[PDB]
């Protein structure tokens, strides 16, 4: 669910997740399109295309059980789908960590205007 | 950056970028489609190409360095993509220069519709 989602950056960046990545870039707010800008925007165009992929249960709304064990995130439960739903914002939350060195207030609330009509493919 | 390009633009066409540029055939506007309507189009065709081999920096925000040496632009610095960024608008910025005698006032707002269906390639 969005709100354990948010809860895994807020954890691995330190930055709070709405002003700071819900309107990041081409590709961290609702839809997407063009060329991702720069790596932070890369890891949204991943968890974008991660979602697309899950078939079987709502990857924005549904939750999933994780735990954290020693410093990192772990997604369980017995359900495949939510599992699957919880590894791609896992995977989203340690991207933006790694590419915190690269992120660009600039493109924080990024005009729409400004994305490319060719949109890169998954 | 957008704005050096267009210092570039001015000084080698002596022409005022934005009116006489900006929106000229198929593609020197945003996007683009179709093939180009001729040679000053091109221009605007190639340059579109070039910022779409770019990766690593912005092609529109970030500012290169370069310097004119006795009337010819040269790009420097030292970060390979923004160099890469000034090759691509000093090579434009020379092709309109060398392309003001086939350059048609029809095609200044010419509208993206007349502009056919099959796109050219890179
Ligand atoms: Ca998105
Ligand atoms: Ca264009």
């Amino acid at each position: 669910h969005l709100l354990q989602f948010r809860k895994m950056i807020k954890k691995m960046t330190g930055k709070e997740p709405v002003v700071s990545y819900a309107f990041y870039g081409c590709y961290c707010g609702s839809g997407g399109r063009g060329k991702p800008k720069d790596a932070t925007d890369r890891c949204c165009f991943v968890h974008d295309c991660c979602y697309e992929k899950v078939t079987g249960c709502d990857p924005k709304w549904d939750d999933y059980t994780y735990s954290w064990k020693n410093g990192t995130i772990v997604c369980g439960g017995d359900d495949p789908c939510k599992k699957e739903v919880c590894e791609c914002d896992k995977a989203a939350a340690i991207c933006f960590r790694d590419n915190l060195k690269t992120y660009k207030k600039r493109y924080m609330a990024y005009p729409d205007i400004l994305c490319s009509s060719k949109s890169e493919k998954c």
